[PDB]
């Protein structure tokens, strides 16, 4: 018809297996309501009946499409479908649905009331003939095929019908695949990297003939890496099985497990077999087993194997319908002659996930688990700092095995055997989650983390003008390069905080990285000391390579004065005013691109004994005095700390605010900690006294703090900063020369 | 190709190399090409097995045994000259040496002119922008950049517009152009810059970019430009020319600009070495790098070699008291030893620079070495107005503003201070203009009458309220000691 009814498929955000979400101007163009019965026609004359729903997440012309119904239509991602309303659907009297025997194995008991009757209630579901849907439960996920309906050829189902499920399972026909093949639905986290790998490879695989009409070379050597266990083979096979090409898998240890000429014949026949079924993808994992760093290679057959791989990958420039993906452990653990132009050009890091990614990975792995009601995935989302996803698979399987181990093993073996009806009753508790998270958790990470921070501007009290002109200093030229191009001034890229210790030096950097949606990689002082004492400075280049790879980002140096204080004070050691790591930092600083959005933030508390070679233009040049807090900042900081804890309202904090002057913010965030420790000790002792009183039940004495704890904490209080350091810093206010 | 010859067995590789040289003998005249020589003949210490030395000896015999023939010629290509076996590049085997090097902005413009030949650009695309904004790239990155922008123009418009209705032909490929937005997008992300090493190019700053300092410029022109054009006069009067010059002065007086102007006017290459390079060669105790630098310098003939912050190695191990040592170090005497052992006429002219002329080693002030001393003083008011206009020529400024008030007020100021105060005022003006822009946007709309494209007296007055001198008086007296005393030989 060539009208807007020809639409492009996508992934779905909805979690029902038969609903389709669409946008508002599109749905106002088609004149429907919510919950209408809609019909989809695609390729090879297949049909889909669905419920339509409305969402603003959809764009102008796309369709949020589920995987089981897109495999029901026998189409894939990148195909076009046709949309028609079918508003004349009645109810049925008999429903014929039956499994395929290849996915129901080990199963005993009745199948009908355990799955079908928990499914076909309360959801009027549109079913057409020959359809295969998918349900979960029983620690499993089973698909189901329908055969016959009374209102031919489709109906909507309701509580007011029956389903006749009689018969034996039927073998799967030759055309479709199973649904235990992995896909785009079961990879939690790292959505941007998946989008980048999706957009980089879509054209020569979905439209191969276009590059048979245009001679422009696509990128063919694309290399992803990451710390191990993160499922690089999983995402590789997911992209290859989702976009629909021929797959073949070369693993490094198997090729090293043969003789010499047998390995040569294996690699040659593998590349010929990948040539035969074009278009196709090819995958080499554990490249460290095949082509290591050259200094770590000692024999003779290994260099011959690496030269064989170089000739075999240079000799497929003529072909353009295969593409090579590979996976190592680290980019510094490959031979440097391999990753060059014509062999391996594109580079992508997977990285470790974060709390949102951990929540999504946990949402993947409790899909067919049948949780309880008291289990709280936000708890084990926030309490699981520093983990990879295979540890999360181990954690979920460990909690499931603990629920099998405590109740229902010895309860059942004394009387009967085990079926799936009692597997329906099995849920797991949060106690097994806390038990599997307390012990038996080998945390597989000690390295540097990269994430967006969470502290916002309202978490720090006051300091308002400094926040707004820092916002001027970073936020402006990334949004308006035309004004700077008009006035010809290149922007500065350095800023140097300084101030007395204990004034909240990390919080403003966290707020700037959180508001502009920037990554964050921090380096403390102890990292500088363990890079100085070991005399190892081939690590700074790795840090700034990671920084450029995490573009955009803000790089935070904490305790820069440690290397100048460590070898003596202001007299110092026998040396002078320079060192090793700081000039290595300058040399790797000034030799990079101006527009790459890597913004370097330094910090110290001793601004006099620092090397003045860092205050050159083109480097760190912006100085901001961070002073002691004032009383309005004191009440603001005190409320911003006390917002987490339950406090009383009759207590008054302006007495101590008007009393305490010249105090660090760290002191006024530890005195509340001291008072709350005193209150928690008082409450637990009154708890054990009322327990031992009549019983040798819960009327809580107080959930908050009174004036007594604050008065005793002020009797335990202490200032942290002397007056002479304030005069040493106000020397810079009196003198004002700060260029060099 | 090297990897293919290493991909066989031993006698098969021998038969392959022998049949290759016989086949190159058959169709004389012909050329022959061996790339990735690092795969065939590496450095000898990195070779460990047995068949590799046999292969290298086979190559040496096979190239010595074609001296009788004269109708073939061998060209080869490695990665680095320090990564070949040293027994290979000798007389009778490999005599001539030529560096390709990295291109520059003119070369980048020409390479981009190569790769948009059949591209059908738009009208708004500006190749000068991505010529000047692409510092530090090789040409394969430029091929990747042009193909990436073309793939982005295929990815945004015309993929999903076309697949919903019809198929793809070339009549719609005629309508396809690319925009500059895809160029900025492919240049912002997905640009692995493949270079960190030293660059060699002609500079662009001319004599009019620095204000005043006229007599010093003309007798420096006497010092460098004269004997390359008139060797007959020096041969007549028998004096060999000096080849060293030592700038010195207080910090912040434009020390790099005169060196850039001399290298730009006489059409000379330029290789500079800052102070941090001297510190990372001293602390690591690695001095097999100076010889590489002067080999690159002789290979870049003619050129001018610039040392910046020479006083870093004398200040780094203590001040004028120093460390436990004395008045010498390691890198500077290595510099002297590689300096005096080279040809007089090779047009390698060495320019040194410091800001502390007293604590430097006086062994460098010998004849046949750096001997010419030029006091670079503080700017004067005519140099102040000249330097201020030479900085402000880039920015749009108003004409009713007057700069001679602050010029007659500011005395004893560095040129760096009077090129950052304009930067501070223009940051203040760009903040004022962007806030008035967002206020007029949020005023009636919650269209473009520009309030001001230039600077008024208010920004300069506030920048003078934020102004600061950078040099004290006692350092001027410490330098004018050399004017009062005048002994400067050793
Ligand atoms: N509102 C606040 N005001 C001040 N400090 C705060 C505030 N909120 C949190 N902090 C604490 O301040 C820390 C930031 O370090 P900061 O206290 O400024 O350095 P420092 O204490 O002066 N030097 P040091 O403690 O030895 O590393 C954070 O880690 C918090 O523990
Ligand atoms: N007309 C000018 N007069 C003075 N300085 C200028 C002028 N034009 C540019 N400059 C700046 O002067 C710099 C040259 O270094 P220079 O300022 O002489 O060394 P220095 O500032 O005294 N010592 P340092 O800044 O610590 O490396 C250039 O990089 C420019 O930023
Ligand atoms: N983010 C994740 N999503 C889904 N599964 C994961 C994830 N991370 C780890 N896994 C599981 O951990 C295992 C590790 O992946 P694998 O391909 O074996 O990596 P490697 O071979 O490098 O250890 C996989 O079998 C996968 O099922
Ligand atoms: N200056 C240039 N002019 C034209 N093409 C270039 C240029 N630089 C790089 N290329 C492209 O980059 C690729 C790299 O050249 P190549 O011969 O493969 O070098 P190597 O094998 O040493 O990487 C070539 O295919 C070439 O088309």
């Amino acid at each position: 018809k060539n009208r807007p009814n020809r639409l492009i498929v996508d992934e779905a955000i909805n979690e029902d297996n038969s609903v389709v979400s669409l946008s508002q101007p599109k749905m106002d163009e088609l004149q429907l309501f919510r919950g209408d019965t809609v019909l989809l026609k695609g390729k090879k004359r297949r049909e889909a009946v669905c419920i339509v729903l409305s969402d603003d997440e959809c764009s102008d012309e796309k369709i949020r499409m589920n995987r089981v119904v897109r495999n029901n239509l026998r189409v894939r991602l990148g195909d076009v479908i046709s949309i028609q309303p079918c508003p004349d659907v009645k109810y049925g009297k008999r429903i014929h649905v039956l499994p395929i025997d290849d996915t129901v194995e080990g199963i005993t008991g009745n199948l009908f009331e355990v799955y079908l009757k928990p499914y076909f209630l309360e959801a009027y579901r549109p079913i057409r003939k020959g359809d295969i849907f998918l349900v979960r439960g029983g620690m499993r996920a089973v698909e189901f095929k329908v055969v016959e309906t009374d209102p031919s050829p489709y109906c909507i189902v309701a509580p007011d019908t029956v389903i006749h499920c009689e018969g034996e399972p039927i073998k799967r026909e030759d055309e479709e695949e199973s649904l235990n093949e992995v896909g785009y639905d079961d990879i939690g986290g790292c959505r941007k990297q998946l989008a980048q790998i999706k957009e980089m490879v879509e054209l020569p695989l979905r439209h191969p003939a276009l590059f048979k009409a245009i001679g422009v070379k696509p990128p063919r050597g694309i290399l992803l890496y990451g710390p191990p266990g993160t499922g690089k083979t999983l995402i590789a096979r997911a992209v290859a099985n989702e976009t629909g090409a021929f797959f073949f898998l070369i693993n490094g240890p198997e090729i090293m497990s043969k003789l010499a000429g047998e390995s040569e014949s294996n690699l040659r026949k593998a590349f010929e077999e990948a040539e035969k079924n074009a278009p196709a993808i090819i995958f080499i994992d554990e490249l460290d087993a095949i082509a290591p760093k050259r200094e770590k290679t000692h024999g003779e057959v290994e260099r011959r194997i690496v030269s064989q791989l170089l000739t075999l990958m240079d000799g497929l420039k003529q072909r353009a319908h295969v593409i090579v993906m590979a996976a190592t452990n680290r980019p510094n653990s490959i031979d440097p002659a391999l990753r060059r132009f014509g062999r391996f050009d594109r580079e992508v890091d997977i990285g470790i996930p974060d709390a949102t990614g951990r929540l999504e990975i946990l949402q993947i792995h409790t899909k067919n688990m049948k949780l309880a009601d008291d289990v709280d995935l936000e708890q084990v989302a926030n309490e699981t700092h520093g983990h990879v996803g295979a540890d999360l698979a181990a954690l979920c399987s460990e909690a499931a095995l603990q629920a099998i181990r405590k109740k229902m093993d010895l309860i059942d073996l004394e009387d009967e055997t085990i079926d799936a009806e009692v597997m329906n009753s099995l849920a797991v508790t949060m106690d097994d989650f806390r038990w599997a998270l307390s012990q038996s958790n080998p945390s597989a990470l000690r390295e540097t983390v990269v994430e967006v921070p969470q502290v916002t501007w309202e978490d720090i009290g006051g300091l308002e003008d400094v926040k707004r002109e820092l916002q001027e200093l970073v936020q402006y030229p990334v949004e308006h390069p035309d004004k700077f191009l008009k006035f010809g001034m290149t922007p500065s890229k350095g800023v140097l905080f300084y101030g007395p210790p204990g004034c909240g030096k990390t919080l403003l950097a966290k707020a700037i990285a959180n508001e502009c949606q920037a990554n964050f990689i921090s380096i403390k002082g102890p990292e500088l000391l363990t890079m100085w004492f070991g005399e190892s400075e081939a690590n700074v280049r790795e840090i700034f390579d990671k920084a450029r790879q995490a573009a955009p980002c803000v790089l935070f140096f904490d305790e820069l004065d440690s290397i100048a204080k460590a070898r003596g004070g202001n007299i110092g050691d026998g040396g002078g005013a320079a060192d090793r790591v700081i000039n290595q930092i300058l040399t790797e600083m000034d030799g990079m691109s101006t527009k790459k959005n890597v913004f370097i933030i330094g910090a110290t508390n001793r601004p006099d004994i620092i090397d003045p070679a860092i205050l050159r233009p083109g480097r760190l040049d912006q100085l901001i005095y961070i002073p002691l807090p004032d009383e309005k900042s004191r009440v603001a900081i005190l409320k911003a700390n006390l917002r987490k804890s339950p406090v009383a309202k009759d207590v008054d904090l302006e007495f101590l605010a008007k009393m305490t002057n010249g105090f660090s913010g760290a002191d006024l965030t530890e005195i509340c900690q001291r008072a709350c420790k005193l209150a928690i000790r008082e409450s637990i002792e009154s708890e054990i006294r009322r327990e031992r009183e009549r019983q040798t039940e819960e009327d809580d004495p107080v959930p908050e703090i009174r004036r007594d704890h604050f008065e005793e904490a002020m009797r335990f209080a202490r200032r942290s900063v002397s007056d002479n350091d304030i005069r040493k810093y106000e020397m810079f206010a009196q003198t004002l020369q700060q260029s060099r």
